[PDB]
């Protein structure tokens, strides 16, 4: 049903909130829901570890089959799979990690997989312990999607900081 609500509008086509991304789902039932994957999609921690663990790990069985008959995902790259009881499609999108050494350019290859839909509920990529600058994340989001992106920060410091930062 798409129906979003309580975010702050950056852009025409992008909006911010401080929200856990699980609870923006439940609330909203997007059509679709970004992951924060990685290549094996191991949804062990983090953004993805909140996604799994609320579909009772239906998730994590769903992308274990997919791993095994198609094998690993490039960085940069992404797969639609079910979205289970939070969205009707999970995007799994794979930012690069730059405390792992990765490319901090593929960035812009990752949001790219985003213009395929027209609206979509999304985590900050390459955030958290993948290392990304986020006030870098966020201008490669801007410059790069062209369609409807709600993004949900989980931490209110950092959601301060995004905007004060895009306001200047
Ligand atoms: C920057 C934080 C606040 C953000 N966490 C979140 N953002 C939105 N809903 C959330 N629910 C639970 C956590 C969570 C974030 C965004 C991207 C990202 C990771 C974290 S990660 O470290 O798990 C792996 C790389 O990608």
């Amino acid at each position: 049903v798409n129906s979003f609500s309580g975010y702050l509008k950056l852009t025409d086509n992008v909006y911010i909130k401080n929200a856990d991304i699980v609870e923006e789902a439940k609330k909203v039932k997007p059509t679709v829901v970004v992951n924060a994957a990685n290549v094996y999609l191991k949804h062990g921690g983090g953004v993805a570890g909140a996604l799994n663990k609320a579909t009772n790990n239906a998730m994590q069985v769903e992308s274990d089959d997919y791993i095994a008959t198609n094998g690993p995902l490039k960085v940069g790259g992404s797969c639609v799979l079910s979205g289970h009881n939070l969205a009707k499609h999970c995007l799994h999108v794979v930012g690069p990690n730059v405390n792992k050494g990765e490319d901090i350019q593929l960035l812009k290859s990752a949001y790219e997989n985003f213009n395929q839909h027209e609206v979509l509920l999304a985590p900050l990529l390459s955030a958290g312990i993948f290392g990304a600058d986020p006030i870098h994340s966020l201008r490669v989001c801007v410059d790069t999607v062209r369609t409807n992106v709600y993004l949900a920060v989980f931490d209110k410091n950092l959601y301060d900081k995004l905007v004060s930062s895009f306001l200047e």
